[PDB]
């Protein structure tokens, strides 16, 4: 690796990606947000990974939580530091102050703490080292200035040792200052910024790398989700465009489609499907899934607009079985209001699903429900997100999109996402002869030739039917066309 | 313990879904909020229903107000703690100051607060504690530093006592510290924040866990309302795709239209009529009320258009009695302009009048009168509500639809609910020899086959007539057809 | 007392519907607002209307006005105090400093004070107090922390005196903290807020109860006014929707319209005239007041854009004499500038003179002009008001709007107010071999069937002659026909 400087791996899922490798050895990073941001859960990883992957002893120094707490909160992402305390792999070294206490101790207690640490890391032969909340401890009465001589000398003194240091730190505001004294910021080898902004009556964390003096790293935030697992980073714009295509195709679960499209879909390609309501979305992704189960495979159907209820009552109407599609355990309906969460928990949940069943194919009915509320680049980024994790893993996917308006829509999306689909299906009401009759057209694939005709179609209890262009009509696409 | 972290039911509703069972026992939990939004009562409301629930005898340490009042007001949700006092199991222990007040008190009562406080918790063998506005105290002339201290003091023992508290903290800035001091986040293992939010001279009260060290809990704000009978949280973004369906069908009041939906409306379905103002979706809505009543069910009328005697005035001339509809008891018109609150009232307001009438059919004449002032993300938040607590309770609603424009109306809702919605009925005006006729469209249908045409229809004293489609038009649709 | 939150009524119109039922008892609540808000004004008109409505009488605590000033500007709402202090009705407890003094004269006389006020409650049998400027008190050279304490202090006194009170408190910030201190907030029990928000170089001023603790009452800001006869508060969300309906008819001023809405309007009705500039909007507003002096019933037109003198020339030149309705003490004219005044205050100024005439009939010409640089909500709120009280008040209103585009307008109104009015009449102009002429149409009746013919029409000095339709055409909506 060309890089000037060796790092060690956190081992949490996104960071080392996010800071080309990890955190460079020997120094300290200082790793701040404001309150429930996630800082403590980091650095506890940060040790435990370091634990269980290679074997390196750490030390945790804590200034307001309880070693008993420290632990019992660990327990919730199913971590057990007791056990690795009793191997002699971890070692708490409690700093937080009794209650019963007095005043004035933050500036010796910096030069026993020194030496408390050292001591851990010498016996514990310890490689890593965080420390959690250093600003409660000069938050007993001191100025900057005073700080940045403490923390520099802490910092100083742990790279003597040869420790890679973690410091946490709290702050205010969720975009001014960096730290609470506006000087960690700067006494710090690297910065690690998470956040927690709110927007919207919803929450997003995301966790950005300011600097690493010595390297170069993923600039920017990145979102991400505290789990039973604890951190999970999705460095949406470390995703390469490397996506394996092939010529394999499968079918719709339409035959007369398949035709339209040149020989069916092709299993390495996104589907967009738009119209107006009630033009028939839903539908043809019904008939997508359950070919996937006609023929054997797996398939994950995310609804965000219609019940588990509704979307077998609905289904079974248009024929097709889901009751029997779920038992052969081929076929997994979700369902969630867009609403229930931010894009970034739709995003994660959505690639758990993926890993928990190994789907062929997957359908998302209707993106254009998950971009209620949310601004377009973050909906575009969240389009990007699931419409690329599907092409890397050879999995056909289907998407829905219904337009603001029914005829006269001049544009495929209104979010614009047409440019990230290979093949766009459009359908869409034809006012003819006070009637309101339904078309289907191919409007693009990528790699197929697929018809041109904008084929009339009707649904029955059987599905859809489609049946011949309008080749005596004008202003087919207006939808009110003129007989010629 | 060898577990995660136990939490304690608040039994507030709402709160226990959004905490993911309730406050952390053994922890105590900052609830801080600017002046007004609920947090005594939340304190006293965590107490109460800890003993009416479990019998867990509680201790409420008050700082400011008088004990007599504390029980006076409490009465006001027909809470009676006096009598509580007398059982013993709750006990109000009396921290405020005299009117004749004396100097430097931050230690002395420290500890001789924990003695009374402990002292209590073991004499009534207490299993909740709740104190209200630690705030006061250190309010004599501290500073954030010796605030940090002492809160992490008053926390540290109460955690020894074992004792799962409630503190109350006051704010200044609906979005700036989360507490006084800015460091009472910090120090605190849970921490709620209780907002009355302005925003266009109406206030929305919402209600977030910013965190819970140990354990996961529900992110953002949640909407909720402080009624006769405490704080009542809508969980908005917690209720389930998991709505009920079947086959079903109701009329409609219309055979004619019933026939267009092929065989009626479905039970468990949400319909909604749009068109421009005099096409006649009030109509449609009483014409709905009647058949609940013709079938002797119930069914609720949310009108914010009209008053109660119009709707009656307006009705006897299509015909239907709504006098008799009343007697019966099988029909009930609330009416209410939907500015005389907020969503999240409303939302609430349309609830408990379910609870307490147990419609069959509900219906909402205008969703776009509610969306006057409001903004788009607020009033989704509103459909998707009364829509989906609808859903689940197996009623059958119909909403109504003011589209802004007349004639050439490009989408079917301006909000854009339309994909929320199971069956769209379209009324709309069509220039005809130079005269303005309606016509009615069933637009889609989930379930059903529902007629493609665009019929037109007269209304007279008997109600709506659905003749025929003009199949000898061109440009229906836009209001201004074309005579071919 | 056992019993829920007794209150006490200020008489002050609309506060006592805002606090559900006035001020709680022996509590004391904080009113705090800018400069000028009205924040004397409320406490003294909160002492005068109990002396006045229930011979309570009143202890009025000043320090810094002067007992002669309060009284000489109590005159600017015909209130003589200074007869109410000799009936010992109400008495002044000047606590204002003079001229000359000293120092280090802190809480000395605030237990003073607690005294010499006891002293004026037993002595006068005081039931309510008011202290104004309690702010100005502690502005000697206080901290926060000594602020609350001496609050504290008197509020409780007070309290145990069980007087019911009213303390005054300054703001800097119109959206900042409530008071000054920002300690006062929480010491009270209850807190109203007055503002004069600023905003386009108008001046708006709004009263909120942020809280009433242990009661309920209306949440959010409201508008009021400051007249001759004190604070005028409307609670236009208190307005039920409980408004008279009728079946009686009356007539437009024009026979053939009458005709067309069929059999005329209605008594309990309101109607709208919408069209472009020039299509005759003033015409039927003159023609609509005129045939209430045919009838001889008294009517009143509130015009916007013409003046008093045009008004009489235009009508004159259409026959109908203006001259002789105001003679005859039939017909009453108005007329300001939108630009004259805040929609609050025109509102009040429509309300005060529809119960100085009795109007049986009401004209406001141009709600698009009262829509003049206020925002829409702003503007609804006015619409909703005004069509209210004329509703519950068996007022028979016709509201012009002129829309912003002639010929091809998609809208009624742009305001959106068609879903709030009953009639809708809609004038157009209709491009006819290179002539702009008219055409009346009755859009909607909610009661009556109306005509949907779309009548062109002609001026001339007789007034409106409604001809016929445009059978022959097609596209007259848009304006610009086609003849088939
Ligand atoms: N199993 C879990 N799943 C999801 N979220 C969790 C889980 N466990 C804890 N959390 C969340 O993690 C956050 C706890 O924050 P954390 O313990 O990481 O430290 P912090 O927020 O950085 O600092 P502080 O000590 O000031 O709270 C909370 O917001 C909490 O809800
Ligand atoms: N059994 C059936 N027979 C005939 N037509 C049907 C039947 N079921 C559904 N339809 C038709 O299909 C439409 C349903 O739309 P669909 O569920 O396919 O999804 P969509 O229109 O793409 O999206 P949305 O959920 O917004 O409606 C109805 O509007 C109706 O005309
Ligand atoms: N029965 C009731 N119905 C509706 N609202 C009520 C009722 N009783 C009280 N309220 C409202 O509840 C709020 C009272 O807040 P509460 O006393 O619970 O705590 P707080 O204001 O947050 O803090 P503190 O009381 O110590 O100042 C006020 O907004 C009040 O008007
Ligand atoms: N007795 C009647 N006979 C014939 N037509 C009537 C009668 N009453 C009302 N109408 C017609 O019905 C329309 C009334 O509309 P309706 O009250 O049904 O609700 P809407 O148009 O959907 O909404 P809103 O009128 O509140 O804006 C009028 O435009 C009118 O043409
Ligand atoms: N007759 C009147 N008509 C219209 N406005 C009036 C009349 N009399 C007084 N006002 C207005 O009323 C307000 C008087 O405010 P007031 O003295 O009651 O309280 P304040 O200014 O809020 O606080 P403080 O008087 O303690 O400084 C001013 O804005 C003034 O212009
Ligand atoms: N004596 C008259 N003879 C013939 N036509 C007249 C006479 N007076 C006015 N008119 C016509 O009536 C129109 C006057 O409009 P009117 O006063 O009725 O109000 P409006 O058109 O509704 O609103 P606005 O004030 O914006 O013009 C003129 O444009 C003109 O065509
Ligand atoms: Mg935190
Ligand atoms: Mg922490
Ligand atoms: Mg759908
Ligand atoms: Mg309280
Ligand atoms: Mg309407
Ligand atoms: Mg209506
Ligand atoms: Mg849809
Ligand atoms: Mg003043
Ligand atoms: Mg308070
Ligand atoms: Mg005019």
């Amino acid at each position: 690796e060309h890089q000037a400087i060796a790092k060690m791996r956190t081992m949490i899922e996104g960071f080392d990606d996010i800071s080309h490798g990890g955190l460079p050895i020997g120094r300290s990073t200082l790793v701040s947000g404001t309150s429930g941001t996630g800082k403590t859960l980091f650095s506890i990883q940060f040790l435990y990974n370091g634990i269980i992957e290679f074997d390196e002893p750490g030390v945790f120094v804590t200034f307001e939580e309880t070693p008993q707490d420290i632990i019992k909160n660990a327990r919730s992402f199913g971590w057990d530091l007791a056990k690795l305390v009793d191997e002699g792999k971890l070692f708490i070294l409690d700093a937080s102050p009794d209650p019963e206490g007095q005043e004035v101790v933050g500036g010796f207690d910096l030069s026993a703490l020194i030496e408390r640490i050292n001591y851990a890391i010498q016996k514990y032969r310890a490689r890593r080292v965080s420390i959690d909340s250093v600003t409660s401890v000069f938050q007993q009465y001191d100025a900057s200035s005073v700080v940045r001589r403490e923390l520099f000398r802490l910092v100083a003194r742990l790279k003597q040792i040869g420790a890679t240091t973690v410091m946490t730190t709290e702050r205010i505001e969720e975009y001014g200052p960096i730290a609470r004294y506006g000087v960690e910021e700067f006494v710090s080898d690297n910065v690690v910024i998470l956040r927690n902004v709110l927007e919207g009556e919803r929450r997003r964390r995301t966790l950005e790398i300011l600097k690493l003096r010595g390297t170069s790293h993923m600039k920017g935030e990145y979102p991400f989700t505290i789990t039973d697992h604890g951190i999970n980073i999705f460095p949406l714009g470390a995703m390469r465009l490397t996506q394996r295509s092939s010529n394999v195709r499968v079918s719709s679960g339409v035959v007369r489609l398949d035709e339209m499209c040149g020989g069916g879909f092709f299993k390495d390609s996104i589907i967009l499907a738009t119209g107006a309501t009630g033009t028939g979305k839903t539908l043809l992704v019904s008939r997508f899934v359950e070919n996937a189960c006609a023929n054997k495979e797996r398939a994950i159907l995310f609804a965000y607009e219609e019940s588990r209820a509704q979307l077998l009552r609905n289904a079974y109407s248009w024929g097709m079985d889901f009751e029997e599609m779920e038992r052969q355990n081929l076929l997994k309906i979700v369902c969630a209001y867009p609403e229930s969460a931010g894009l970034e928990d739709h995003l994660q949940i959505i690639k758990s699903e993926i890993n928990d069943f190994k789907p062929a194919r997957i359908a998302i009915d209707s993106l254009s429900a998950l971009a209620r509320g949310v601004s377009n680049n973050a909906f575009r980024q969240f389009v990007i997100g699931v419409t690329g994790y599907a092409k890397q893993e050879e999995i056909t996917g289907l998407f829905t999109n219904t337009s603001d308006q029914f005829m006269g829509a001049h544009s495929i999306t209104d979010s614009h996402i047409s440019a990230i689909t290979d093949t766009i299906i459009l359908l869409q009401y034809v006012e003819i002869r006070g009637e309101m009759s339904r078309a289907i057209n191919v409007f693009k694939m990528r790699g197929s030739w697929h018809d041109k005709a904008i084929r009339e179609f009707m649904i029955s209890d059987k599905g859809p039917d489609i049946k011949d262009s309008f080749r005596n009509f004008e202003r087919i696409i207006s939808g009110s066309p003129t007989r010629i």
